[PDB]
């Protein structure tokens, strides 16, 4: 295997560092994986499909501009560059190898499209028509963006655009389902926890956060049960930072934040793809728990969970690893179709005041075809009344131990208006049997005398009952 000869590639240290802080991804070329057969869509901005370097693995059938209207996802051009960004992740992605122009792309033989839907108002519909373009000819879809980033928003898919994640889970890619992957924020700074944004809480999203060169919890990093693993991104200015191709057919060294993490992982997941092209878009998340590693990732709320694997509301499980990926891909055998298993847990609305917390023993649905003994994702359903939404922290607890935060404190957030049926997310139980005692824990965090009421706590399971491996 000979690595690249682009000029910037030494450069791309999350590519080709020889320091073990990489994503590993040269093994993965050299396991024969660069995307090929492959189609990736960015949903941005908009992508500079004539660019030198993405022209050659561009893919108008990838592509579409909800915003205009029209088949061409080119950039408007603006003094300050403002539309480049689609263009920067579709480098991350796909960007060309060997041919003497910036660096490559993690899947630079991977074909690479974009749908302009950012630069103009963002409606359900927009982003249905996104999420939903051609969910049989693309593979992947790579989204770094979401509902407001101000810690003190709580959104996430209207209608249209949850019906266009069921449909592309269920019928999208012949069957198998689109694989959505999703940056979980850049809210760090605003205190923002990322479960309030339902785009990277849904289960259909494969949800992506950064670490730092040195191996730290970015500035702009936003903590929340629902993030599944890491890439490498930017941090402080003696740290390197994501390179990549920019607009008007330039070189970028400056590509930042966890909306830069999220395309590397798509990237990652192209080549996976490749190495396993049966694979569901459940079996691509059962790889990314089980190969993703922590070492060298520091943070302050790593756990073991209970089949052993260790999590962190940072980082997931993890740096992606993407030699290790293609490898298990190969011999993947697929998951058992997907239970749900529907747990309505109040016998009464309760008072939380101070401090509440409600215990329930269940069975997960035992003697039922929707039994779970391996859990996948597992959500706390909650519709509460507060006097002030953001002092409020609520974790929820397995009957194996895990501890999962479904929301921390967020001082920015004054609203008085709850949370209406929230489906908050942890993947941080995953393989675990979900039969037992479950707690839920809500908190008031200020010490001023706040109020309110929980009205319905639905815990939902979902996960199959076999096929478990040694913890
Ligand atoms: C009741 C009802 O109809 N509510 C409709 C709302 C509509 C709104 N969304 C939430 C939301 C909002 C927005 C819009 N923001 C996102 C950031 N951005 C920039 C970021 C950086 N520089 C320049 C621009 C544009 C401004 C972008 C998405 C979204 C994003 C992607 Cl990448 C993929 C997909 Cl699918 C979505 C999501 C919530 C539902
Ligand atoms: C893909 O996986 C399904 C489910 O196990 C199986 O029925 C089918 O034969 C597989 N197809 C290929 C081409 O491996
Ligand atoms: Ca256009
Ligand atoms: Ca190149
Ligand atoms: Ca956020
Ligand atoms: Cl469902
Ligand atoms: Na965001
Ligand atoms: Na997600
Ligand atoms: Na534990
Ligand atoms: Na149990």
């Amino acid at each position: 295997y000979q690595e690249p000869t682009d000029p910037k590639f030494p450069q791309q240290w999350y590519l080709s560092g020889v320091t073990q802080r990489d994503l590993n991804v040269k093994a993965a070329w050299a396991q024969g994986y660069t995307g090929h057969g492959i189609v990736v869509s960015i949903l941005d901005d908009g992508i500079e499909k004539n660019h030198p370097d993405l022209a050659g693995n561009y893919d108008p059938g990838a592509s579409f501009d909800v915003n205009d209207q029209d088949p061409d996802p080119q950039p408007r051009y603006t003094q300050m560059n403002d539309n480049r960004h689609g263009t920067r992740c579709a480098g991350e992605v796909a960007a060309v190898a060997n041919n003497g122009v910036c660096g490559v792309g993690v899947a630079y033989n991977a074909r690479i499209g974009g749908v302009r839907m950012l630069d103009g108002e963002v409606t359900d519909a927009v982003e249905a028509r996104s999420l939903g373009l051609n969910p049989n000819h693309i593979h992947i879809y790579s989204a770094s963006w979401g509902p407001e980033d101000d810690g003190k928003t709580v959104d996430g898919p209207a209608r249209l655009a949850e019906e266009a994640f069921f449909r592309g889970v269920s019928q999208g890619r012949g069957g198998l389902g689109s694989i959505f992957v999703w940056a979980s924020g850049n809210g760090g700074r605003e205190h923002d926890s990322c479960n309030c944004d339902g785009y990277t809480n849904s289960i259909y999203t494969l949800s992506i956060s950064s670490a730092t060169q040195f191996g730290n919890v970015p500035w702009y990093s936003e903590a929340c049960s629902s993030t599944l693993a890491t890439t490498y991104s930017s941090g402080n200015q003696n740290e390197k930072q994501i390179v990549t191709t920019d607009l008007r057919q330039k070189c970028t060294e400056s590509h930042t934040g966890t909306s830069a993490s999220a395309p590397l992982a798509a990237g990652i997941i192209a080549l996976t793809l490749e190495a396993n092209k049966n694979l569901t878009w459940r079996d691509m998340q059962h790889l990314v728990v089980q190969t993703s590693k922590p070492a060298h990732l520091n943070a302050n709320d790593w756990a073991t969970n209970g089949v052993g694997r260790k999590v962190s509301h940072s980082y997931g499980y993890g740096l992606l690893d993407a030699g290790a990926m293609v490898a298990l891909a190969q011999n993947w055998t697929t998951v058992a179709p997907q239970r749900k298993c529907i747990i309505d847990i109040l016998t009464e609305p309760k008072d939380i005041g101070k401090r509440l917390e409600v215990r329930k023993t269940v069975t997960a649905c035992l003697g039922e075809p929707n039994h779970i003994t391996r859990l996948e994702h597992a959500q706390a359903r909650l519709t509460l009344s507060y006097n002030r939404r953001g002092d409020l922290a609520i974790h929820l607890v397995s009957p194996m131990g895990t501890r999962s935060t479904l929301l921390a404190a967020r001082p920015h957030d004054y609203s008085a208006d709850g949370f209406n049926d929230w489906a908050f997310m942890t993947t941080h139980s995953w393989d675990e049997d979900p039969s037992g005692e479950w707690v839920l824990e809500i908190e008031n965090t200020s010490e001023a005398n706040n109020y309110g009421t929980l009205t319905k706590f639905t815990l939902v399971l979902y996960g199959t009952a076999s096929g478990s491996l040694v913890p």
